[PDB]
């Protein structure tokens, strides 16, 4: 698909898995969007999803304490 | 988030709603999956999203009618 963050990444692009804020294994957020959050205790690690859509911002993908503070 | 396509495009980058396949108004597939299926008929056009992921195999998204020929 197409507040919630709509930035983006590509297939080679590294982005953040948090185990702590994800709904599910597939969700992820942009670099960003994690330094603007706090994670210090969080289970997290840097990915290559081969791409996708940030979730920061999106209830149903990630928890609220994990928003960034630009995204609620 | 990061079968189906995983093709992303950015803030300036077009991709195609249809109308006739898609689930929502927020729904959309990149210009590849678009021309490897058959949407003839269909109320297409031509976006800038503002960014996104491709729903093409997405049945939670697309219609399967509506998937083009590389994604089931
Ligand atoms: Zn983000
Ligand atoms: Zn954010
Ligand atoms: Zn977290
Ligand atoms: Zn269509
Ligand atoms: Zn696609
Ligand atoms: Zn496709």
């Amino acid at each position: 698909r197409s507040g919630v963050c709509g930035s983006v990444w590509g297939q080679n692009d590294i982005a953040y898995r948090c185990r702590t804020c994800e709904n599910d294994p597939t969700c992820a957020i942009c670099v960003p969007c994690f330094q603007n959050g706090d994670h210090n205790s969080h289970d997290y690690s840097i990915i290559y999803t081969g791409g996708g859509c940030c979730d920061c911002g999106d209830e149903t993908a990630w928890k609220p304490d994990g928003f960034c503070s630009n995204h609620k």
